[PDB]
């Protein structure tokens, strides 16, 4: 009814890396395909634990259901600066992953945030620089020249062009070939490689982007096996006030039902300048209608919501408490659809979308039964029999610790009861991914650690109702 | 060399409203047509001086270089809320304008502010309400009804649409016809009025818009004598992020020369949610490239600014010092774009874009020669001899008294050598508008008070190259 751990990405110990290199690896997001292939993705976090870095985007495959895995695959992995002060932040950085497959194209999907060189989301620039302009209806990406105000950009095959509209010649690896496409954004003057475009600090080419938060996808058409090279969906999805906006990371939906079936959903949440990490995170979702073509953003919980007696918005709120974050998405058969999100209650929030995940309801739903210690969480729709449920899994407390298993019940009106509450992970707990793999039997990849393990080393586990059913 | 004043728009006097039960008139603007009439546009301020309240945008013709003016005609005044507690702030507001003519369409176009019933710039709502919704490619304005979260929608014909999509049985006045289209906005339900989606207090109707900053534009076919209803140029160059966005008043220009010859150009200035109007304050301009179709924002010039050692934005900058807010734009005959910005160094700010105004040289030039108090001023390009020059007018201070015009010669490169500086008002002197007449003399619309007057009334002079040049 529940098996012993199995280490899927193995961290270091004692400060020290692995025998990969590796000292840590973080967020784990777990995927059952539709050839029944379990794919679990992780944060490679090569020089420590923390949230930035040189950190790659990589994957290993279960043909067998989760007993035995694969070689890692590295799905993005972008090259660090040689020239960097300290290679501790010398890395332009890709952190948290989402992972979906479409149901019907069978094309499965990575999304994950993107920054320049530098400290992630507690390195942004505080002032605002633009990262993109529109000329002509087409949208290119802004470069920054030394010593000028005015904003180059990235065109067609990569060719720099002048703020007022000349080509250059210079160019940017658009396309790129290496391996984890670590020449994505090397700068050429013809056939010599100056630098980088994504480097910030002790620069050898005369260009870089905007220092600012991004959001990029990679895709696979081969079950995971190879990896398409990145995209880059901000413009999509970002609003020129947005600060950061990434992903709550896990694993996304495809809406199964209703007048939106077939919609591929994937939680975010973003900040705003007036108050940041302090007060302004808002849980949301992007979605595309299109197999994952096009993107876009549908409002946040927090857009209009009444809070204290007055509304904010997540574009101007300062309200700590009121802040939702990495978020984990479930579509009911009645159509609706759940958001269950991060947050500094105490205890579980849920916001609920009836026009498939376009905007949300007024009030946000919360259930002491569970407890939040501000930790990510994850929840998938489960059939048995046939009977609705909800299973979510997160730390149990008081700190992130012992990892709970919850079972809720989904009422014919749209309402959850909380039956079952099961302990699966004793010690240190924090980031977890569920998944249904078939005949009453369920998967989650998570982060723990023991015997001086750095944070963290992402285990998988499998479980069957009898387990989720004990008092 | 220069005419003595006449009042063109009567204040009050000793708090009191005037003969026609205005207590005040602000804002100038200064318009000379293709045809040689002079357009006197100003705020009417009906209850007070403040920048709020029951305002209508008014404007007063003259045919014979403003020796006799005609009949105020009213291009806007929307109607107070009946039911408002206090009548001083129970108007929707329209307040600021810029004048223009397209030198091809000979269209005139009134640019202005607008707001829902409230305090204007000083009333603004503290967190976002959405004002706009794009569906299907079109973007409609947001409606919010009493006690839902979700946004309603002015659509085709002005029928509300319920957040779900599903016409009601309500409209809204979308092609208003009343005398100063005082009737936009009215939400009816079949042919019973009910209120206007501008009232925000003490509603007898279930709609209101997003409580935000509006820009509108009306424009007059007929040099001025009748004007269209309003049109909402907000969703055109308004972004997400701007809080305040309102223009610089007076008086626009067209572009004469260059790549960007008929772009028409008005100052406007924006304010973010970061620091408002305590570090925000941040000009830039709005344009046309087709006759006044559509509209465009350019770029601020605070964005990507260089401020004591490190780089600003105007979307997220907080520095009362770098604030640049009601401005005045000049082309010169190089082609580049001259904005004199309203700031708060003591002296004269000036941006220079080299694209028509999308966006600025890395340099704001202060010109110690001429003093700003922190108010707003004109300025106009003119040809003598010819030789190119500017005219700025201004007050010369220590307050908001003590009117100039300035003369400057611009040099081949652009820059700025003041000439001359001769005082044109004592006492009393605020905003004012110029333009050049013909000979050439030069008008003069602007702000001044004397005998008792409430602030302001707004009287007009002519004055030529000999009083410049003294
Ligand atoms: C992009 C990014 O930084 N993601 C990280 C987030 C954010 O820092 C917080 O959500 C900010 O509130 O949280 C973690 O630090 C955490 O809680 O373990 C890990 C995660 O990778
Ligand atoms: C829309 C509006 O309120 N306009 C008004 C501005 C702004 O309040 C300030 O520029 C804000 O900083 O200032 C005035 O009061 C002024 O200085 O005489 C008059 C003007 O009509
Ligand atoms: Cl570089
Ligand atoms: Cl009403």
């Amino acid at each position: 009814a529940l098996t012993e751990k199995t280490d899927i990405f193995e961290s270091g110990r004692n400060g020290n890396p692995n025998k990969d290199g590796i000292k840590s690896y973080r967020i784990p997001a777990l995927l059952k395909t539709d050839k029944g292939t379990l794919i679990a993705g992780a944060d490679e976090r090569r020089l420590h634990s923390s949230d930035w870095g040189d950190i790659g985007m990589v994957i290993r495959r279960s043909e067998d259901n989760g007993k035995t895995w694969g070689d890692r695959v590295t799905i993005t992995n972008l090259r660090d600066n040689p020239k960097a002060s300290d290679p501790s932040i010398g890395s332009p950085v890709n952190i948290d992953m989402v992972l979906v497959q479409d149901p019907e194209t069978k094309r499965i999907f990575s999304i994950y945030d993107m920054f320049p060189e530098g400290k992630g989301i507690f390195g942004m620039s505080s002032q605002k620089e633009e990262a993109y302009k529109k000329i002509d209806g087409k949208t290119y990406q802004i470069l920054y020249r030394e010593g000028e105000k005015g904003a180059y950009t990235i065109r067609e095959n990569g060719t720099v062009y002048t703020p007022d509209g000349k080509a250059t010649d210079y160019r940017v690896v658009v396309d790129p070939v290496k391996p984890a496409y670590s020449d994505k954004g090397d700068l050429y003057k013809g056939d010599q490689l100056l630098g980088n475009i994504y480097f910030t600090t002790n620069k050898t080419s005369p260009f870089r982007i905007a220092k600012d938060s991004y959001l990029w996808m990679s895709y696979s058409d081969d079950d995971g096996k190879t990896w398409s090279a990145p995209q880059d969906i901000t413009p999509m999805v970002k609003a020129d006030w947005m600060k950061f906006l990434g992903v709550g990371p896990g694993t996304g939906i495809v809406l199964r039902n209703g007048p939106h079936k077939g919609r591929i959903l994937i939680p975010v949440y973003t900040t705003n300048n007036v108050s940041h990490l302090d007060g302004s995170q808002s849980s949301r979702v992007i979605y595309s209608d299109d197999h994952g073509k096009t993107w876009h953003a549908g409002e946040a919980v927090n857009d209009n919501r009444q809070v204290d007696g007055q509304k904010i918005h997540s574009s101007t709120m300062n309200n700590r408490r009121a802040q939702n974050t990495e978020s984990t998405v479930v579509q009911l058969n009645n159509g609706d659809v759940k958001l269950f999100m991060r947050g500094l209650t105490g205890d579980l929030q849920v916001a609920t979308s009836k026009d498939g995940g376009v905007t949300w309801e007024k009030d946000i739903k919360r259930y002491p039964q569970v407890k939040d210690v501000y930790v990510q969480m994850s929840a998938i729709h489960t059939m048995h029999e046939g009977k609705e449920y909800i299973i979510l899994s997160n730390a149990g407390g008081p700190k992130r610790e012992n990892g709970m298993v919850h079972l809720a019940r989904v009422e014919e009106n749209g309402e959850l009861t909380w039956l079952k509450h099961n302990p699966i992970q004793k010690g240190e707990f924090a980031y977890n991914s569920l998944q249904e793999l078939g005949n009453g039997e369920y998967g989650i990849l998570y982060e723990h650690t023991e015997k001086g393990q750095n944070a963290y080393t992402l285990s998988f586990r499998k479980f069957n109702w009898e387990f989720l059913s004990k008092n």
